[PDB]
């Protein structure tokens, strides 16, 4: 039925406001604000997030602590 136990589509919540300079390979999120992960990985401890306008921009992961999905679910308890 499904495909995939923890899932491809990770996300992360915003932890501190953080804003992008204008014209930079930067993204701006802001507190309690959820984006889309797609490169966590991107060397030195930044991560590419895109937003809904489409937009893909580099993140500081110590502004943002990226979510966990669902685990496999534990047996009949």
């Amino acid at each position: 039925g499904s495909s995939g136990s923890s899932g491809m589509a990770t996300k992360a919540r915003v932890m501190y406001d953080f804003a992008a300079e204008p014209g930079n390979n930067e993204l701006t999120v802001t507190e309690g604000e959820i984006i889309t992960v797609t490169n966590p990985n991107v060397g030195g401890g930044w991560l590419e997030g895109k937003n809904n306008k489409g937009e893909q921009g580099l993140v500081p992961t110590d502004y943002v602590e990226i979510l966990p999905n669902d685990g496999k679910d534990p047996f009949s308890c």
